[PDB]
């Protein structure tokens, strides 16, 4: 896979962010994760976590997987990086997201994220507390 440039337009919530990609505004949905809803336990903490990671980043990058690049809502499907750190992975490592929505052909980082989830669960972090 390849990292491509983007710039933050604005934080939205734990697993969606609005970025400028190839000069066009897009909502991106983070591949391979599910964050709780804002009104569910750890929803607000997941939003806050993603917000801080993307807002504090000097360099945002988008990495598409090998399959579908947009979902049925027109959201971009990607791995998002903040100064070389994957937001998708970081959410799961902190117990603020579950590995989820693992579709065949867009699952390159599945084992990386499952390892993060196993570490978060072992540490009883957040959703695993
Ligand atoms: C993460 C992801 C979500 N989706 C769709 C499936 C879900 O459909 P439904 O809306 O019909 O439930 C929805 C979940 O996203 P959210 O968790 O943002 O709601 O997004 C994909 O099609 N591909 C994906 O990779």
């Amino acid at each position: 896979l390849h990292k491509e440039p983007a710039t933050l337009i604005k934080a939205i919530d734990g697993d969606t962010v609005k970025l400028m990609y190839k000069g066009q505004p897009m909502t991106f949905r983070l591949l391979l994760v599910d964050v709780p809803e804002f009104n569910e336990k750890y929803g607000p903490e997941a939003s806050a976590f993603t917000k801080k990671m993307v807002e504090n980043a000097k360099k945002i990058e988008v990495e598409f997987d090998k399959g579908q690049r947009t979902d049925k809502y027109g959201r971009g499907l990607a791995y998002i990086y903040a100064d070389g750190k994957m937001v998708n992975e970081a959410l799961v490592r902190q117990g603020l997201a579950k590995v989820a929505y693992v579709y065949k052909g867009n699952n390159t980082h599945e084992q990386l994220l499952r390892k993060a989830e196993a570490q978060a669960k072992k540490e009883k972090l957040n959703i695993w507390s």
